[PDB]
DNA sequence: CCGGTGCTGAGTCAGCAGG
DNA sequence: CCCTGCTGACTCAGCACCG
């Protein structure tokens, strides 16, 4: 009967429950149920929203780390090819 | 009476001159309309800027992710490069 | 001390995409 | 044909400014 029992209780368990009220107030009683299930659809909604933002912007940070990681790799094969390749062109 | 669009962009001084005259319920009536279609358009620009940023947000990581692709196949090269050189160079 | 403003959280409804 | 879960869009509440 009350907003919390309405929204735990399945459907199954509802009509059930239901069982001897007016068919104005079943189908009354069944879309209150359904207002309070989009409240905290709703609630869900916004909250992933925030978490995909958030898993947006980290990995952003994931990649600039990743990206200036590699810069000093190929800094250090560059210098490494140079010196492999200066030492070999003198042998002709 | 009057349209939305006047309605929005009139500032105070010329919409309190402009209802000089009306009734009390009437006044109060239209400021709210006026009240009630500004938070419409300001919903509007809030979640157009959610959009927005979200869309920025995803091209600067896939920019990064494609710029670690280019670096990772760049350190592949120069490794490959690197050890090339390494086997001409020790035969000679 | 009042009122208009811009914003944003939370609630509502429509309507779409699946159980 | 329902029901579910979701999301866009509107509304209001309430805060933080402002004039």
């Amino acid at each position: 009967f009350s907003d919390d029992q309405l929204v735990s209780m399945s459907v199954r368990e509802l009509n059930r429950q239901l069982r001897g009220f007016s068919k104005e107030e079943v189908i009354r009683l069944k879309q209150k149920r359904r207002t309070l299930k989009n409240r905290g659809y709703a609630q869900s909604c916004r909250f992933k929203r925030v978490q995909q933002r958030h898993i947006l912007e980290s990995e952003k940070c994931q990649l600039q780390s990743q990206v200036e990681q590699l810069k000093l790799e190929v800094g250090r094969l560059a210098k490494e090819r140079d010196l492999y390749k200066e030492k070999y062109e003198k042998l002709a």
